[PDB]
């Protein structure tokens, strides 16, 4: 802490780091809501000879309107729209006669689209669903692709955590940037759906790596007074990423060009990312004085602190480290106070992700334009984050986290009690819910990054990220369980965050302790707590 005070805590370096990493987080959000947009399902119909063959119109003596041909070729499906997956195969000319009931056909007259589909290009010129036939039998495979992505971020977090702790944050972040950029462009140009799925998997490895290493490096270089503000800026990075996604997708509506446009900035980001400084503190806790000295001298020179360059001799630093000198997940899970801290963090992360996907359903009731909906999500997410930052600065982290989860759960229960016809009240509760989940995200990121000591912190944050992805993955099975009664999903969506807030109330008070660097340090606050 005194070394950081010597090097300073409100200089140009932290400002540039915050801006550059917030922009990079914005682009990771663009990748995630790229996956929210690619494979949107347009209205579809069977391919029909009489419709999509100039010779078949020239063989018809006369003229029929396109609406009449559509009625004559494809039955109306659910919601008075054309049936998406069925055709009559031959034109039912009696249906033009007004003396015909709509039931003058048999189930034997319908067959699946065996010869494929004609896709509407009015909104989107091309999507993976129209190109790769992700309709009918593969409609459920779409949630499988989302499931693969979320499993990829989970396993990536579980693997990249210990790797980041072993090799350092700057190196793993840089390698994550390279892997994400290359694999994302390869995913954009993939010939087959399994190859796309593989590239999405390897991209998800790097999204998890980037998120962890940006948060980690930010905590290690920011003075304690500025840490909430800087990560709040990062969470606004998520909201601005949503808004940027909406803007780019509105401007570029072909998925290949959109994916390429979203992947190129991470190559440019990597190019400036070689300049990024590694965490001095992490280098410091592992020893290796000469390399830590070199990094401190470089950052001091970049920060304009040459008067600190002339001071700080190795004898003084060795004297200051003599007192400080005087791993596997199983180590994290075997000592009770960090087992307990990890378990509560992991449960709260699980509750976060699960509450997120569940709450997001409501957003569909407000209207239709997906671009406008994403923009409105970002715009509403921003002031909630600002309020979260002020509450985190005044009251501290634990009461704010508990209040945010309690508000979320009470909001979900109120959504359970609101009639479906009163859609405006449902919308209002949905907006309050989304604000609460965003505030909870900022709380969980601050409290999880601050709760664990540096040597095991990355392993614990990785396991937490695994828990959030576990909630997200467990989600679709609870929506498929939703068939077993309308009250079960809402009951689960209400019970999980209330229980998580109650568990979050079972945490040790923070905001006035020095950050723990070693496991031995952790015992000293516990004795003080006892
Ligand atoms: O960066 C993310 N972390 C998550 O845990 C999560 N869950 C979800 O649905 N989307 C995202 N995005």
């Amino acid at each position: 802490s005194e070394l950081l005070d010597l090097v300073g805590g409100l200089g140009r370096f932290q400002v540039l780091q915050t801006m550059a990493l917030m922009v990079s987080i914005m682009w990771l959000c663009t990748q995630s809501m790229l996956e929210n947009f690619s494979a949107a399902v347009p209205s579809h119909r069977c391919w029909a000879p009489l419709l999509d063959n100039s010779t078949a119109q020239a063989s018809i003596l006369g003229s029929l309107s396109p609406e009449a041909l559509l009625a004559i070729s494809i039955p109306p499906g659910p919601n008075q729209r054309p049936h998406q997956c069925r055709r009559f195969r031959q034109p039912q000319w009696q249906l033009l006669d007004p003396n015909a009931t709509a039931t003058s056909w048999s189930e034997a007259d319908t067959e699946p689209c065996v010869d494929g589909w004609v896709y509407d290009r009015s909104i989107f010129t091309s999507t993976i669903v129209a190109k790769w036939n992700l309709v009918c039998d593969s409609h459920a495979l779409k949630p499988m692709a989302q499931s693969i992505y979320l499993a990829g971020i989970l396993v990536g977090a579980a693997a990249c955590g210990p790797a980041s702790d072993r090799f350092g944050r700057r190196l793993v972040l840089t390698w994550s940037y390279l892997q994400m950029a290359v694999m994302g462009t390869a995913a954009a140009f993939a010939p087959a759906f399994p190859v796309y799925c593989l590239f999405r998997f390897l991209l998800a490895f790097a999204v998890a790596g980037v998120m962890m290493n940006t948060g980690t490096l930010l905590m290690e270089w920011t003075a304690a007074r500025a840490r909430p503000l800087v990560m709040t800026l990062n969470s606004l990075g998520f909201s601005f990423g949503h808004g940027l996604t909406a803007a780019v997708a509105y401007g570029v509506r072909d998925w290949t060009l959109l994916q390429l446009v979203v992947s190129v900035p991470f190559f440019l980001c990597f190019l400036y990312s070689w300049w990024l400084a590694e965490s001095a503190r992490w280098l410091l806790t592992t020893g290796r004085l000469d390399w830590g000295l070199q990094e401190l001298w470089r950052v001091a020179a970049i920060n304009g602190k040459g008067a600190v360059q002339d001071t700080l001799t190795p004898e003084v630093l060795l004297s200051a480290m003599r007192e400080e000198l005087s791993a596997s997940l199983g180590t994290l899970l075997r000592m009770p106070g960090l087992r307990f801290r990890t378990c509560i963090s992991t449960l709260c992360w699980f509750a976060f992700g699960f509450t997120f996907f569940g709450l997001a359903l409501d957003l569909q009731a407000l209207g239709s334009n997906i671009f406008l909906l994403q923009m409105f999500i970002g715009v509403v997410d921003i002031p909630a984050k600002m309020g979260a930052l002020l509450l985190l600065s005044h009251l501290g982290r634990r009461p704010t986290l508990a209040a945010s989860l309690l508000l979320a759960g009470l909001c979900i229960l109120a959504n359970t009690l609101v009639p479906h016809e009163m859609g405006a009240l449902r919308s209002a509760l949905a907006v309050l819910g989304l604000g609460g989940v965003g505030a909870a995200f900022t709380c969980i990121t601050i409290y999880s990054s601050e709760l664990f000591p540096t040597v095991l912190r990355m392993t614990a944050v990785g396991l937490g990220q695994m828990a959030a992805s576990g909630g997200a993955i467990l989600g679709p099975l609870v929506r498929l369980l939703g068939v077993h009664g309308p009250w079960l999903p809402l009951l689960v969506y209400g019970t999980v965050p209330v229980l998580s807030g109650l568990a979050a109330l079972l945490l040790p008070e923070t905001q006035s302790l020095p950050l723990p660097d070693t496991i031995q340090d952790v015992q000293n606050q516990a004795v003080k707590k006892a």
